[PDB]
């Protein structure tokens, strides 16, 4: 069989001078144009097949669920992860980590409070913090990581951290700091010579060395955790995992060791953390841009939720337009580009092609969130491409901002809580302002990368009454 049509690669240089100055989903959405919605390319040596728009996305990892299960790896953090933890497990280790991971965090946890629960109250210590500052113009920046961390902190660590404590101001600076080189240009230059470059100094250095000092208080707390754990009542998700160290002594098959534990802690504190988050920023940029909607988010809270009880995740089901809101800000931040790269784990046959076992599949999220045939005038904001006539709610299969399948975001229950909690609640007790017009809101990325980043932006958070 064949693989997909794709230009001819020179040998260790593969498809270079087929790409694009701008980056990895330039190149990518650029060939799209000539070899069509499934296609092959060469990242150095290596050959990935990628694939574009609902249909073919929605093909290969729903359709050939089991098929496509496989996780691939981000060049520039595999030293770090070298298949380890949840993310970048595979074969049995993935499934044996998925499971623990959805069972633990919908249950066990601080305070034995629900996510929502705990998300209700950081969402109450956002508004006292923002109060504080009076109406001044700020950058969300910091914020905005800081609640999205302390509900993984509460989840993972069992404690949530005061926004103004130096030890977590200092793991918040790492994580942004990384997520950023993350998805720099660089970063992608080393996906594609990893082996050539992984010598010389550059970005991928300050990444590991980043990287290494958060599990050194991944570390640190597991330790914290074990020495003063407790069999009969377990804290949270690290002390969960220990009791089940525990449970799997005599079984020398099981996969719940040190390594995984340290580095699940860190892929969960990390998307917990940056995309959340970053998501909530470009929302609010959105807001700014559109002062409409958000009268209409804002009186919509008004009449569903009130000014006084906070609000509460089954508002969400009465609040379609929000909903839509959301939705939309979603699909338009598109914070995940090109997905997190998969592998298909045996030989597949797609649309009649073969693509071998450990063949690397780049599902683009991006343009299905895109996708003309799904949506339209895509590249515009409208809450509409989610509503009918009668103002409910209305789902779209090119929407999958989670990405699809067996892989699909584990988080994503959390991730849709916090935007829907941390919006409403922020909107529900602060009206906003920016210095800059609606007519000039850039919403052009600071980065776009494995992941999109926000410019920054002032804004103001003025007190309702
Ligand atoms: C709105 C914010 C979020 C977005 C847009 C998002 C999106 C994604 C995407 C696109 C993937 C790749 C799925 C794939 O290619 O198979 C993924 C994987 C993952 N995400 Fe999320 N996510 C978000 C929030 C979170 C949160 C809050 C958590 C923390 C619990 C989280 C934890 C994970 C994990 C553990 C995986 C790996 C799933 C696996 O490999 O089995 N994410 N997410
Ligand atoms: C690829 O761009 C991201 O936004 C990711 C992400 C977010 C949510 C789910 C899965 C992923 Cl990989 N993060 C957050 C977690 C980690 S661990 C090493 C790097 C990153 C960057």
């Amino acid at each position: 069989g064949k693989l997909p049509p794709g230009p001819s690669p020179l040998p260790v240089l593969g498809n270079l001078l087929q790409m694009d100055r701008k980056g990895l989903l330039r190149s990518f959405l650029r060939l799209r144009e000539k070899y069509g919605d499934v296609f092959t390319v060469y990242l150095g040596s290596r050959p990935v097949v990628v694939l574009c728009g609902t249909d073919a996305i929605r093909e290969a990892l729903v359709d050939q669920a089991e098929a496509f299960s496989g996780r691939g790896k981000i060049a520039v953090v595999d030293p770090i992860f070298q298949g380890y933890g949840v993310i970048f497990a595979n074969g049995e280790r993935w499934r044996a980590l998925r499971r623990f991971s959805l069972a633990t965090m919908r249950d066990f946890g601080m305070g034995k409070r629900s996510v929502e629960e705990r998300i209700q109250e950081e969402a109450r210590c956002l508004v006292e913090e923002l109060r504080k500052s009076k109406g001044a113009l700020l950058d969300n920046t910091l914020l905005f990581h800081s609640i999205t961390s302390n509900i993984i902190c509460s989840i993972v660590f069992g404690k949530r951290f005061d926004y103004k404590d130096p030890v977590f101001l200092r793991l918040l600076d790492l994580f942004f700091q990384s997520f950023s080189l993350i998805s720099s240009f660089s970063s992608q230059v080393f996906e594609l010579f990893s082996g050539f470059l992984k010598y010389f100094p550059g970005t991928h250095r300050q990444i590991y060395r980043n990287l290494q000092e958060i599990n050194t208080f991944i570390g640190q707390s597991v330790e914290k955790h074990r020495a003063t754990l407790d069999p009969s009542n377990p804290r949270d998700f690290i002390d969960v995992y220990l009791l089940r160290m525990e449970k799997d002594k005599s079984d020398p098959s099981s996969e719940f060791h040190h390594q995984n534990l340290i580095l699940t802690v860190l892929s969960l504190f990390f998307a917990g953390t940056e995309t959340t988050s970053t998501t909530l920023r470009y929302g609010f940029l959105l807001m700014l841009k559109y002062p409409h909607v958000t009268e209409r988010v804002q009186k919509e809270i008004e009449q569903v939720i009130g000014s006084h009880r906070p609000p509460a995740l089954d508002d969400r089901a009465k609040m379609p337009y929000t909903d839509a809101v959301i939705h939309e800000i979603q699909r338009l931040g598109d914070l995940i580009p090109f997905g997190v790269p998969h592998t298909v784990t045996k030989d597949t046959q797609f649309r009649g092609y073969v693509i071998p076992k450990n063949t690397e599949v780049f599902p683009v999220l991006s343009s299905a969130l895109h996708d003309p045939r799904y949506f339209e005038t895509p590249n515009t904001f409208n809450p509409g491409h989610f509503l009918d006539a009668n103002g409910a709610l209305k789902r779209n299969e090119g929407f999958m901002p989670f990405s699809l399948g067996k892989r699909i975001c584990l988080g994503e229950g959390i991730a849709r809580t916090e935007l829907f909690l941390f919006f409403t609640t922020i909107l529900q007790n602060f009206s906003i302002a920016s210095p800059v017009p609606p007519e000039d809101i850039d919403l052009t990325p600071r980065e776009s990368g494995v992941g999109n980043v926000p410019p920054s932006y002032q804004i103001r958070f003025l007190a309702r009454h």
